[PDB]
């Protein structure tokens, strides 16, 4: 419903917002390593705000069921 996000690097961005609702993350500190996001700063619930936070990436940020995510790759992995 609030979220608070800034300059940092994806990976953090997505820890930060697994503090706020208390959810299940599955994410290896590999595919969001070094990619930025210049944050994030609204009235942004869940999924809204998780696309968004594709701003900057190339990553997919998927909701893997109720309300836990796990990190999607198909950055440009085949243009198929």
């Amino acid at each position: 419903a609030q979220v608070n996000i800034a300059p940092g690097s994806l990976d953090k961005a997505l820890n930060q917002y697994a503090a706020h609702s208390g959810f299940t993350l599955s994410v290896d500190a590999s595919l969001t390593r070094g990619k930025q996001s210049n944050g994030l700063h609204g009235d942004y619930d869940v999924e809204s705000g998780l696309q968004q936070l594709l701003d900057g990436s190339g990553l997919q940020v998927k909701p893997l069921g109720n309300n836990s995510w796990t990190l999607e790759p198909a950055p440009a992995p085949k243009e198929d």
